[PDB]
């Protein structure tokens, strides 16, 4: 084929968060040369002499333009001179069988198309994603850089007529122009290397007695009609024995079924109500790429995600993996509960609290310090891939529920006997208007930063609450060295009980309010209530302090977590 | 895993035959011990100091016991220190297949679990086939030694508690009692390997048009519902884009449908009939394993075994292989009609005759001295492996057909004007009394050494066919020494004429006298004239010569090819 170059003229809104680069279908599609001008900008930060013996895995979770993103990736690859491009078949790639091949073959990188749990479909959003060669998504150095060339952009390298077939599994090879070395695609399976990782990590034998034995576990696992769908089927039912009715909705719609893939109690209505009935003793649900988790118990028990990582952590040696590869440290997210706090600290293992956002999590794995991880929004993983991982935290999960022989709602009601429980709820203020909400977290800060504010009590009930800690969370990464100021206010009390705010949306004119409360109860009659009846005075307290209602003027949260 | 020895009786008959041990399914599942002792032996071929890191490949046509069978080979090799298996999905892995993917990884070799042209099922055939390092058939110096050793095998190990699964793809280990390695199975996807090694052999491109382009081939290939199935699916449907009307019976069934796999116009009549239709321009079906085919043009053309190989090597630089590799040399099986011998003589490239059954082409590929070769009995093939392979001679013609332009008749009235017709069919006279056979052979063959022999003239109808050369064909293999005489009475005329007679016999239900008839033809006329008259004199020439029917009581041939 003919190695053509196109003259282009750059974009400056082509900024790639450490989500990639997220925008509606309907940009990429009529911006002339938008697509192609990221595309090409990725390739470039590759130094022209490291291209020929690169290679650089691509996929996607099937949404609408996935398929001609693709192709319109491999027609600028081959131009630059990437050697070889490794493309799941029909370019359907789950994010952690992306991350879990670019760490198998030494990858350079590879590019995952998708928009996580956003909607796909031609209304719908469509987003490129860098990750480089340790798995993990590229960090600000790297996308300041494609940043910088996709407006400074004046021509793009690409090969017009070359076509790949993605529906046929093997390797293809491609001669261009005069070019001595011949230009390789080779197409995987796109759950055969993401399986044989988990097959090692868990113990598939157990597994099989647990899900298609006499006496076995009843399943109902929800794809939400994502990427995870083929892996569900291929490994759960086909390998693992599950029957074929436990997988629902697993096959991959380039729309998601008119649905948004993320694993929560709304979005995930249809689960909920399956698992009411009581025929089924596991339930769960997962997002578009695959890289989060909802786990439900018999009759609708729905396990909080911040307990989660808690149970995993107190039952860790039960998996394989870790029983070999030894538990280097435990670590969560700021806004996530104490749960995990009190297993890291009873089991006298390292304990790491960081702020939002997965990077921190890949830091401390790199250097050896951090083995299982969680996120209070749906997300658990470890060191074995460089990203969350949904299917992961399930079989983890049958894995505890397989060497227990208890429900999922006995293990949790043992688990807070053991260490208490952590009472979590997360309060999300929407469409909130920039002003009222910067200038609320403005005196709220000055409010916690007085020299009294530390010693004073709050009493919405019975129990009164005094506060041994006030600041605005500020972390020192100790790989990288860099300090991430500015990260959350936290008013953390003497009974171990916290509450927390985040201004998610920051840099425009509708902001949002995230409030995070975490109450500890070591009280055993207590432990079994409703969250939001036992969270309601430390709730009412949050309100109070932070002005909320008169300075965005809302009288309830838009959604409750 | 267990690692336990078996101790067991000895088999007089385990005789490897020159294709594999071919024998009712009666005894491999009715006769105790019996397929584990071959297997052993096979796998004690090996010197144990090379075992650790030696791959095995497995694979079968799917018929009846393959399974079972499979199942036995993992553990034996497992227990007997093989560290790893290569096995198709399912088990399934066609002949030409399983010698692509041991030339490809570097193999020790492969069991092979097939009977080919023979029938499967509960009353059916099995067989077990070694093929060694070079890809091809294990040689005559291995098939002995594993007849030694299993005619006085004392015991075998055994690991019984291992069983994979062969259903699902990526690698699978298993940790066996007192080793300090892993065993390691490797099910590999059944067509990928072998796809990719065809897609660099022909222009994929120039045949998905012939075959989904404006004027669009309509060809019809039949499966025989044995191993190629899949392969006729994936690449000739899905991958070059014929329509799946065009797959008939490609579906692998342990019973073949209740049919013999083999692609002659006897077994192959639902082909040829659909063909007689007039609606489809070319058709072909497959064997068992899938190393041989049958080639038909619009209205049922038979295109004869022995021409076909004429036809692809008079237009053999069709093919992108032979442009880049070169045609070191053309060879045939002595039976095999004198069509490949016009071409290979119009050029300055060398010419084979060789003794039925591959193996000794594979000497002559070896040391590169072979590109093209084909017997009688539906086998085509090249140096690209070292097997025959149907799906090879396919898109071989459809790659002659997008070059040509032309109907599959209009290229043979083409070939049998530019060198003429050697008019062929095969005489298969079956079960006769020894003693009738022995004596008719040695009659005919002392008038072949009449002093006054050579140089008589013979006259039936039209031709007079004068005797140039008499003899009892012998060969002498240019690489491993040894010479095979009394192969077969050869009546050669000065003309280009001939005929050959090949009693093969035994010493158990009778003797088989197979009549080869040879009928060279030059003149522009009478080549369109049908074969049953024009090979009318040769035919009497050698019923009146050898004084058959006299010797035989045969008044008609049992067998017609
Ligand atoms: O045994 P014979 O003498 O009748 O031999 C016949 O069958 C063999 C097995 O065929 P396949 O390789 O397809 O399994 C062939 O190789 C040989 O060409 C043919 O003459």
């Amino acid at each position: 084929v003919k190695i053509v170059t196109v003259k282009t003229k750059a974009y400056p809104d082509q900024k790639p968060g450490t989500s990639g680069l997220r925008k509606r279908v309907k940009v990429f599609q009529s911006s002339t040369n938008y697509a192609e001008n990221f595309i090409q900008s990725i390739i470039s930060t590759v130094e022209p002499a490291q291209r020929q013996e690169a290679t650089l895995v691509v996929g996607g979770d099937g949404r609408f333009y996935m398929k001609e993103a693709i192709q319109l990736i491999v027609r600028i690859a081959a131009a630059n001179g990437i050697g070889r491009l490794v493309i799941g078949q029909n370019g359907i790639l789950s994010t952690p069988a992306v991350s879990c091949i670019i760490r198998k073959i030494k990858a350079i990188g590879g590019i995952i198309l998708t928009a996580s749990h956003n909607p796909g479909g031609p209304n719908g959003d469509f987003g490129i994603k860098f990750n480089i060669s340790n798995g993990g998504p590229a960090p600000e150095a790297i996308t300041d850089k494609i940043f910088q060339i996709s407006k400074t952009i004046e021509e793009y390298a690409i090969c017009p007529d070359l076509k790949v077939d993605l529906g046929v599994l093997g390797k293809q090879q491609f001669d261009l122009e005069n070019k001595f070395k011949p230009f390789t695609v080779e197409i995987v399976d796109s759950v055969e290397a993401y399986a044989t990782m988990l097959r090692n990590i868990f113990d598939f034998n157990a597994l099989k007695e647990l899900l298609s034995g006499p006496n076995r576990l009843k399943i109902r696992i929800d794809a939400m009609h994502g990427v995870v769908g083929p892996y569900v089927k291929k490994i759960l039912c086909e390998e693992l024995g599950a029957p074929a009715n436990s997988a629902v909705n697993c096959v991959p719609l380039e729309d998601f079924g008119g649905h948004h893939p993320d694993p929560n109690l709304t979005y995930a209505a249809d689960l909920v109500e399956t698992m009411k009935s009581g025929e089924h003793d596991f339930g769960a649900a997962f997002d578009g790429d695959g890289d989060r988790n909802m786990i439900l118990g018999k009759h609708g028990f729905f396990v909080n995600p911040s307990d989660s990582v808690a149970v995993i952590a107190a039952n860790i040696f039960s998996i394989p993996y870790f029983q070999q590869t030894g538990v280097r440290g435990f670590a969560r997210s700021m806004p996530t509960s104490g749960a995990l706090d009190r297993v890291a600290n009873a089991t006298k293992i390292a304990l790491y609290e960081t702020p939002t956002g997965w990077k921190f999590f890949g830091n401390l794995m790199d250097a050896s310090k951090l083995s299982l991880c969680g996120e209070e929004s749906f997300g658990t993983g470890s060191d074995h891939i460089r990203e969350k991982d949904g299917l992961w935290a399930v079989l983890a999960w049958l894995s505890i529920l397989a060497t227990r022989k208890q429900s999922v709602e006995d293990i949790l009601k043992d688990h807070w006997h053991k260490f208490g429980r952590n009472f979590f709820t997360r309060y999300d203020y929407e469409e909130v208007e920039a002003e009222g909400a910067t200038k609320m977290m403005k005196d709220l800060e000055a409010l916690m930063f007085d020299r009294s504010f530390v010693g004073k009590q709050f009493s919405a009930n019975d129990k009164v609450y005094t506060v041994e800690k006030a600041d605005n969370f500020e972390y020192h990464d100790p790989v990288d060295g860099s300090v991430s100021k500015n990260q959350g206010l936290r008013l953390i009390f003497a009974d171990g009980s916290r509450i927390i705010f985040r201004l998610s949306g920051t840099g425009s004119a509708g902001a949002t309010i995230r409030l995070y409360i975490d109450s500890y109860e070591k009280d055993n009659a207590k432990i079994n209530q409703d969250p939001q009846v036992m969270l309601a005075p430390l709730i009412s307290i949050a309100l109070k302090v932070s002005q909320l209602q008169e300075r965005t003027g809302r009288t309830a949260p838009t959604v409750i977590t």
